[PDB]
RNA sequence: GCCCGGAUAGCUCAGUCGGUAGAGCAUCAGACUUUUAAUCUGAGGGUCCAGGGUUCAAGUCCCUGUUCGGGCGCCA
């Protein structure tokens, strides 16, 4: 059964450990990397033999092209570079170590290769062998597919054939980790201090997000996994450290679609005596150093709809486009929107609905004014910013955990930055007031509570802390893994999650 | 007194909020930190006053004391850095607001300061004010004492209180992120990539502990918390990526005592082509380095339990001490100790169980060969690293993920860190052999059915992506709090937590 | 939770009505001392995701189920 490669290299490799051959050795003394040794022994010429020079080098052979009984190539894959390996037998140390040798060798496997650098004679770096040394065999077959792997169920379940095969998968993690560190860089810089608030809170608190329930046994009681490090924060905040932050993960159990996965990144910090007007400048100057050192120029060309769908350009300019949605809404519709002071009546709901009717705009059975608004917005307001754009204030009904605006009556003061249709910042001014946040802690609890049930949807632990005083902060939330899908060319979360959630095979 | 004064406190705000003046203002844009204030001015003579320049600056007040009715002294608390703010009448915008804003200001309250800076006769930084602004009144009566809260329970149930009346708190978690920063540069530096692995899997892998279970509504199945990223940095390092690190959070399922929590980070990577000894010089520096550039120099003084007891003075040096472990058992063990490195059978089983009853070592009921071999190692022979020290050639039955001793028989090619008598780092050489890890996975299994509960069990994954070739790696782990501990002069877990599981009481 | 799509030899794809399923890559054995998707000569291989049905007859026609790729919902 040749076809059986496994069994036919499963037992191979057992008479080699059977006849006192090690296929496993302990360790290899690599001096030089692939890449260093391709940038160095470039500028020999064609059919040139470095015989002084012996170095060692470590790879997965990706091919054996054998043009002869003594003369067999290699090529070497690693540190996303290739090298090929002439084995002239010649060159060997001797013909019958040389068959031996040669004899195991198959493709996949990983080698230590020790021989003097060259180049053949159609102008290819190589590097002659003097003793190959079998590292790790590889007993799967690997296939030859040409223009990488392109099948995404065995890509997101088989990550390392995903690296193996496909190079550009790579680049993307090494990008999500650059973006990840010139994060850490500039608040560092700005004066952060980098904190590790819990990630198994003790009461679910008032989130509409459905928690990830866990059960603790010493405890004897249920724990819940942290949704936002909002609180923790801010009590920190109160203490007196007045700049924080975290790069953390966060646990939402709810659906999985191309932008959302339950479990995700988000960088998060809190600046005492600020407000999202001191922010957006700070976030400006985020995003556009970000994609200057990420990438090499401002602008990015992504494919919402993949590589064969429309392109689009995206220019990171700092001075990125500003918006009051409340005009750009009434100028949009082209009419004039209820005052912000009536938003929270029935006859602003009315009308809005007849905007969404008029309009064209769907809507769930469930239509309260928030809702419908901002069905409004999605359709009339972010499916036009190709290029960062802020959004200013929101209206109150949207989401009232900000303060109430300095000028404006009934406007929340808070900012999101979208970037191709997507919101990747989401920045707040902050309520210090104990008794506004008793208030919404409340609602919030009588909203999310199942029946005559109360404080387990309430922090009084942080409404506690509120009394004592916290200063006006601002704070701040970005998607890590929705950035790097924009600085990616990646339509989908899964394609920068490391190792993707997937049900058994069974 | 403390519910009168929050109640007293609450309606006098409350009339405030209603007669038109806001106790929460919006903004106030402080011009210059405090500490950049006290850098810049203190190069000040005694007794000037600089009417040219105004500044904002905002804190919380610490004490108020009075002299008289025309001038209050107040008492600003920053970062860690102290501003005495000096109130006169004259130099006010008018005594009817000086007499309106003094009124309503008492300990505890955060203000909005802005005036000319000077200094009095004494010699000591203040600021005239020309108003001041109060942002956010505290209700609560803060405790006034001469030592800071010292309720332990109090300190950690209220971390802002602990922050609040205590410095000392800030700076631990100063040096924990210091420590965190450096350990990050350090690998960065080295050419590691940092990574992101799951945080929540079909099974457990990477270590040996109970895990916490959960629940998925998506995927409708449970899923288990991690225990460790092992298996997943060992795939990745399978796919190409020769050097991987992450410094990320472990869940364990067990009790919660005054050294272990339910949630902690460790610092973990993995390098190709390399073997436990060649971690034994990074690890060794690394160390090294973070102990000389948080400290300032190469000795640290730790004190076991309080700041009152037996304070043994530790050595980074960065010659790290070298021993064998079943070596040296042999030579602290008074009696002989079995070859034992082809010896793993009941017979071994039988002379360590006779030996720890004889030396009075009490066993949990299993009395595993590794379960009495780990503990009489640290009954005997690991009390003696006040020092660093390299516990290296541990047998293999300890560790079920280290490859065999390239010299050495049923010995793991591991060591262990160890410093003031505790494990703050240990590294194995990677078992890239497949059916040797397939067998160990299924000893594992067979041990987890018949009487153990906290042993792993068969990852199919794992053993395809080992089949697919892993290059010879060695990985190294490292509990982040620990060292927070050892460095900030902590003995408490909870010290080096933000916000520590406690007992809900 | 609701709809639209698939699954074929180790793997990348063909396979017209319902009247077995084919080709390349890869694998194995040979020849070739300058190849690079090396070339040439030989050899294997499957019930077509899993079940029921429908039929004289099923990869094809239909139902359910597993598991992926999408859309609307959820994430105030
Ligand atoms: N389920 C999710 N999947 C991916 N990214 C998310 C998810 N939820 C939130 N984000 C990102 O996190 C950012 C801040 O979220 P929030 O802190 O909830 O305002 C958003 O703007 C998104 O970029
Ligand atoms: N139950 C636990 N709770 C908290 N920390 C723990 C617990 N178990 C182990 N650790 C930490 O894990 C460290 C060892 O990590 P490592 O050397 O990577 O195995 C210890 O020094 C502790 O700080
Ligand atoms: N942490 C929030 C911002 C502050 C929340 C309360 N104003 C976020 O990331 O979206
Ligand atoms: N993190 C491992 C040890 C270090 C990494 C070895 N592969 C553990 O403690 O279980
Ligand atoms: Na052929």
């Amino acid at each position: 059964d040749p076809n059986q490669y496994y069994k036919i290299r499963s037992q191979a490799i057992h008479q080699l450990k059977v006849n006192g051959e090690d296929p496993y050795p302990h360790k290899f003394h690599v001096d030089i990397s692939l890449t260093d040794f391709i940038q160095k022994y470039s500028h020999l010429q064609p059919g040139d033999h470095l015989t002084d020079i012996t170095l060692k080098v470590a790879g997965r052979i990706h091919a054996k092209r054998a043009s002869g009984g003594k003369l067999i190539f290699y090529d070497l894959r690693g540190e996303g570079v290739k090298l090929q390996v002439m084995a002239n037998s010649r060159n060997y140390k001797s013909e019958e170590e040389f068959i031996h040798i040669n004899n195991k060798l198959r493709r996949g496997d990983i080698i230590g290769v020790q021989g003097n650098p060259g180049k053949t004679k159609k102008g290819e770096l190589s590097i002659i062998p003097y003793e190959i040394t079998l590292l790790s065999p590889c007993l799967h077959m690997l296939p030859h597919l040409h223009f990488g792997l392109k099948d995404k169920e065995t890509r997101y379940r088989q990550r390392y054939l995903d690296l193996i095969l496909n190079d550009f998968v790579r680049q993307k993690f090494i990008i999500r980790s650059k973006i990840i560190t010139y994060i850490r860089s500039f608040l560092d810089e700005l004066g952060f201090l980098e904190i590790e608030t819990p990630m198994m809170n003790i009461i679910p608190g008032g989130a509409v997000a459905k928690p990830f329930i866990t059960y603790h046994n010493e405890l004897d009681m249920n724990l819940y996994m942290r949704i936002a490090p909002e609180l923790y924060h801010k009590m920190l905040v109160v203490g007196g450290i007045d700049r924080v932050y975290e790069i953390g993960r966060q646990f939402r159990n709810e659906g999985i679609d191309l932008t959302h996965n339950p479990e995700f990144t988000t960088c998060e910090f809190y600046m005492a005596y600020a407000d999202y007007h001191d922010l957006m400048e700070i976030t400006e100057k985020m995003v556009s150093g970000m994609v200057k050192h990420i990438t090499g120029s401002y602008k990015v060309t992504y494919h919402p709809d993949g590589p064969e769908g429309q392109a689009y350009d995206v220019d990171f300019t700092p001075p990125f486009r500003r918006i009051n949605m409340v005009e750009e809404l009434e100028k949009a519709l082209g009419m004039k929107l209820p005052e912000t002071n009536l938003f929270e009546t029935e006859e602003t709901r009315k009308i809005l609905d007849d905007i969404c009717v008029a309009k064209a705009v769907e809507c769930p059975p469930p239509r309260t004014t928030a809702r419908l608004l901002d069905k409004l917005v999605g359709e009339f307001l972010e499916v036009t910013c190709i290029n960062p754009t802020f959004i200013c204030d929101h209206p109150q009904i949207m989401s009232p955990l900000a303060k109430w605006h300095r000028s404006k009556e009934g406007l929340t003061e808070r900012f999101e930055l979208f970037v191709m249709k997507k919101e990747i910042c989401n920045a707040y001014t902050e309520l210090n007031d104990p008794m506004r946040q008793r208030q919404l802690f409340e609602e919030q609890a009588k909203a999310k509570a199942a029946g005559d049930d109360e404080a387990m949807f309430i922090d009084e632990n942080f409404c506690t802390a509120l009394e004592y005083g916290l200063p006006p902060t601002a704070g701040w939330g970005m998607g890590i893994d929705r950035v790097a899908m924009f600085l990616t060319d990646s339509n989908n979360i899964k394609e920068v999650l490391l190792f993707p959630a997937m049900k058994p095979e069974d």
